[PDB]
């Protein structure tokens, strides 16, 4: 039976929302352990029956991109590292050495002869050089998107298996700034069996220490049986460095770091270098090392003790792998053969570590705490919580979304067919999945990398979306033409894509305008896809050269439309006033798509010499004082005008929205009895510390509350049609725009702030839910947490990342705004939510990035907001440290994340042309999803593949009966299959051969992975 993850609690030992609460998070000296304690531990602990075993492991902190771009570091740094670490651990067969980042050792990889090919897969086999992880990057937990930490996962592991023979079961993850459990859930259903975290809040270092809490089973919130449960070890001080890794005194453990003695440039800021290890120091050297290793180990629960060794780029020069492991090798000489240590020290690696330890578990000798949770916000000392970085740099953001998508369209529309080498489409997948799995790295998605590194993981975002349309356009072709006429030319744009939201009206002017007219073209074909498995309408757009255009499906059956003009929003320097101007030579039809499950459907646009019957224009009223007139070419309908008013709006039967003045939503009525409930929006400004710490990339120390956005007499448009209107107000750095299609608003800003130093712009809705100190955000799009804001805390501790989106409640209603992008956010009063648009600043942040946040450019942020009647639901109890999104809310996030994509004939006459595509799939319950369609073997192969993940999620149940839907069995989507095998998420690992190669779906909060094989 599935696991209810509503209504049981799950008991554990550390519940992270509870030790928030209780915490108190002072901020004292500890001594030499600064935010610890002096740690003691009894020598007759250890003796002759009873050792520490130690493990010094290795390590070099490799960033695809941060101060240099990736080809740089790997010219200038990783290429000599990995080509020095196989001479050296060839050469001498005890030394270890661990690898996390396969971008760059399949950079490197390739670029090796086959001689030493051989040799490195060698050292690998033999153990002593050891991939943790195995992910393309080390990624970011906060923003990124759990369908993309698969990807890069994927990508890097698979990259292992077909040239190492290996794949990772132990993760390191070092450097995130903060830790998600999504991470723990994917890796558990990757074959891994224990992972390893840093960056935790050093007051829940404190406390976790205190209570011997650092390796635990970590579960999900809702899981209430512990079948997700991943061994997890968390790391006790401040960094991964030398100085922070044999133990808790620093001027002791950075003496023990060899490339510190001044010819590498290095020093130890605690003023007392290292000094080579010698017959007539090594007792005394030892004596200080063992001493730090005995605290460390106290804060732990077995007799193995974990000792990393190294930092960022580490282990470059020959010369400076001699200097540490010739000192390491004369300390473990000395400690191993002194009995009165009772110490077994050794290079290994960290699968090793973690053996040792549940060889020590199952001996009987420790038992592990159970935890569930998340480690947001991170704060690595006094009041520098690093929730700055949920915002920086939101143009990239936003694309990794855009990216997502397009990914995962460009490889489901195509795995439909093989193809053949020639049309390169397995190259250009290669290429995409690689660019979107390196913006995953923690100074990529984050927004911590410097100017020209951000400008190359935009030129690399870039071409990977052109070859994500290259293959979605061919593989629309192919999929929509009669099959004895379709001939393809591989290299030819037969559609181009248009999409509405990216970069966005206001950010590039990128659309193509469909031509018509009658002398010289008078219809033009347009595709819709639709990656979801069920069936989906959705009102779609596109810019046409004439008003008069009537749109058919293509058995010729009219379609209604609507058309509006195509309004720019100019800041006009001579009047000093922000304001839009129409088109007068192209305008905007929009009509309803009806697209079958993970299919196609194709529309016919015809113009014509007057209105059509089947067409209706919007109105548009203009709200300013002194206005001036605006034509519209041949738009059948004036613009109106009139000065600044409230105005109340309804699409349909759906809700009706009542707008300030300002051009600002003040209420929602959810139907026509109903009451007018007030939610306001609200733009405020942060600013900078004059005095203390600044803000930067990563850092949010804000000079108190936001102060309101002056916003003075705004102009306002009103745009008022049958299938969608909207009202768009020109405020001071932000366009927003509220647009309705008769269900939840849709709204979008278009942020441009300008030259505003030293600002951070946020976006606030102020209601009368009485959420108290509550508020829900998620994990990476996958679960929802509940957050509770503390007054303990300042108020950059309450920001957390909302990755997709949150909500508040309270008995009755609920407010949930769901996100296009990831932004930072919070609940900092009842009732209200607020998110972080954009951040401006001048100075670091003494990270090391080593510049401010000044190379802000326009960006088109997308939301959905969702007010709802939550009483009727059925909710987890007060307790519950999880909340789910109703069925309307999750739909809002499905249209955001994964909308239809819309393709325009590039050619005159498309011949053999289709009208759809996928109409016998299955249209599967709404809370299943296909999160990724694969083909995983080139045409070659015999027997051909074809992986699938599948999600489902939780909705709540709110009494709407919503139902008869199909099963969908994967394994049956492609003829001829052979198999079905249920297998890892990253489709290495087969775990199950299923009866009648009938794929089951999935429990709720379950993501499962299937292949099946065909005969084809
Ligand atoms: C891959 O490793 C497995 C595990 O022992 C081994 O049996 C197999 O032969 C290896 N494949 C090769 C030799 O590349
Ligand atoms: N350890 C530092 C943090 C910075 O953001 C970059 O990821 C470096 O590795
Ligand atoms: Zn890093």
């Amino acid at each position: 039976q599935c696991q209810d993850v509503v209504q049981d609690v799950p008991n554990v030992d550390v519940q992270m929302l509870e030790l928030y609460d209780r915490m108190s998070f002072k901020d004292i000296d500890g001594g030499v352990w600064k935010q610890g304690w002096n740690i003691k531990y009894d020598p007759l602990k250890y003796n002759a029956h009873h050792k520490l075993k130690v493990f010094v492991v290795p390590h070099s902190h490799n960033d695809p991109g941060w101060i240099q771009t990736f080809e740089e570091y790997y010219q200038h740094d990783t290429k000599h590292i990995l080509s020095n670490a196989l001479r050296h651990l060839h050469d001498n067969p005890e030394m270890k050495f661990i690898w996390a980042e396969i971008s760059y050792f399949a950079r490197f990889y390739h670029d090796l002869g086959e001689n030493k090919k051989l040799q490195m897969k060698s050292i690998v086999k033999n153990g002593q050089l050891e991939f943790v992880t195995g992910g393309w990057v080390m990624p970011d937990e906060a923003n990124s998107h759990w369908r993309n930490v698969l990807l890069q996962l994927t990508e890097g592991q698979t990259w292992l298996k077909q040239f190492m023979n290996v794949t990772p079961t132990a993760s390191w993850a070092i450097d995130p700034f903060g830790h998600s459990p999504t991470m723990p859930y994917i890796l558990q259903k990757s074959g891994f069996k224990n992972m390893l975290i840093q960056r935790t809040h050093y007051s829940v270092k404190k406390e976790l220490a205190q209570q011997r809490q650092l390796e635990f089973l970590w579960r999900q919130i809702w899981d209430n049986k512990g079948d997700t449960a991943l061994f997890t070890h968390m790391m006790p001080f401040y960094s991964y460095d030398i100085p922070h890794t044999c133990g808790p005194d620093p001027k002791v453990c950075c003496q023990f770091d060899f490339k510190r003695m001044g010819s590498f440039g290095l020093s130890c800021p605690w003023k007392v270098p290292p000094r080579t290890i010698s017959d007539q120091n090594v007792a005394a050297r030892s004596d200080l090392l063992v001493d730090q290793w005995k605290k460390k180990a106290e804060l732990y629960r077995t007799n193995v003790l974990l000792i990393p060794l190294g930092d960022d780029f580490r282990f470059k020069q020959n010369t400076e792998w001699d200097v540490q492991r010739v000192n390491y090798e004369r300390l473990f000489e000395h400690i191993n053969s002194q009995a009165h240590f009772n110490v077994q020290a050794q290079f290994g690696t960290l699968q090793e570590y973690f053996d040792a330890v549940h060889q020590a578990e199952r001996a009987g000798q420790a038992e592990f705490p159970t935890l569930s949770g998340d480690f947001f916000t991170y704060a690595d000392r006094s009041d520098n919580y690093w929730s700055g970085y949920y915002t920086s740099r939101p143009y990239h953001k936003r694309m990794d979304r855009v990216l997502m998508h397009y990914v995962r369209a460009a490889e489901m529309l195509s795995a439909w067919h093989s193809w053949d080498g020639m049309a390169r489409i397995e190259e250009r997948l290669e290429q995409a999945r690689r660019e979107l799995s390196l913006f995953q790295h923690h100074d990529g998605i984050t927004g911590t990398a410097k100017t020209h590194v951000v400008v190359d993981y935009e030129q690399r975002m870039q071409e990977a979306l052109k070859a994500c349309q290259m293959v979605m356009q061919q593989s629309v072709y192919r999929l929509l033409t009669k099959p004895s006429i379709y001939s393809p030319d591989f290299s030819f744009s037969y559609f181009t894509l248009d999409d509405s939201r990216w970069p966005g009206s206001g950010v590039e002017d990128s659309r193509t305008t469909i031509i018509l007219g009658e002398d010289i073209l008078p219809s033009k074909h347009v595709v819709m896809h639709n990656t979801l498995p069920h069936w989906r309408e959705q009102l779609v757009d596109f810019y046409v050269s004439s008003p008069f255009v009537s749109v058919t499906d293509l058995a010729n059956n009219p379609v209604e439309a609507q058309v509006s003009p195509v309004w720019s929003w100019h800041h006009d320097t001579l009047t000093k006033t922000i304001h839009p101007q129409g088109s007068t030579t192209k305008y905007r039809i929009i009509f309803k798509a009806r697209v079958p499950p993970m299919g196609l459907a194709t529309y016919v646009l015809t113009i014509s010499d007057s209105k059509p019957e089947h067409t209706s224009y919007a109105s548009n009223l203009l709200l300013r004082k002194n206005p001036t007139s605006l034509p519209l070419g041949q738009y059948p309908e004036d613009v109106k005008f009139g000065d600044p008013r409230e105005i109340s709006l309804r699409v349909g039967n759906g809700p009706t929205l009542a707008f300030s003045e300002q051009g600002l939503l003040k209420s929602i009525q959810l139907t026509q009895d109903s009451p007018h409930v007030p939610v306001h929006f609200k733009f405020l400004k942060y600013g900078v510390r004059s005095h203390g710490d600044r803000s930067g990339a990563y850092l949010f120390l804000p000079n108190g509350p936001a102060s309101p956005v002056e916003l003075g007499q705004p102009v306002v448009l009103v745009t008022k049609g049958k299938l969608e209107s909207s009202v768009s107000v020109g405020l001071p750095s932000v366009v927003h725009q509220t647009i309705m299609r008769g269900g939840a608003p849709e709204i979008r800003n278009l942020v441009d702030i300008g030259s505003l130093d030293n600002t951070e712009i946020v976006m606030r809705l102020e209601t009368h839910i009485d959420s108290g100190d509550i508020f829900y955000t998620d994990l990476n799009g996958l679960q929802f947490i509940k957050r509770r804001r503390l007054d303990k805390l300042p108020l950059q501790a309450n920001y957390y990342p909302i990755p997709s989106g949150m909500f508040i409640e309270d008995a009755n209603t609920r407010l949930t705004l769901l996100t296009g992008q990831p932004l930072g956010g919070s609940s900092l009063a009842s009732g209200e939510l607020e998110i972080m648009q954009d951040r401006r600043l001048a100075s670091d942040d003494e990270r090391g990035l080593g510049q401010g946040v000044l190379d802000n450019k326009p960006v088109l942020h997308i939301y959905r907001l969702v007010l709802e009647k939550v009483n009727n639901c059925v909710r987890p109890s007060k307790l519950h440290p999880a909340g789910y999104l109703t069925s309307a809310a999750h739909k809002a996030s499905q249209s955001l994340l994964d909308p239809l994509d819309k393709f325009i004939f590039a050619e005159n006459e498309w011949i053999g042309a289709q009208g759809q595509f996928g109409g016998d799939h299955p249209s599967a319950r709404e809370d299943l999803d296909v999160s990724v369609m694969r083909r995983l073997t080139k045409s070659s192969a015999k027997t051909q593949r074809v992986g699938y993940v599948l999600h489902r999620t939780n909705l709540m149940q709110c009494g709407t009966p919503e139902e008869h839907t199909q099963k969908l069995d994967v394994c049956h989507l492609l003829p001829n299959v052979a198999r079905c095998e249920r297998t890892t998420l990253t489709f290495l690992q087969n775990l199950e051969h299923l009866d009648g190669m009938v794929a089951p779906e999935v429990c709720p909060m379950e993501t499962a992975a299937y292949v099946s094989s065909h005969s084809s």
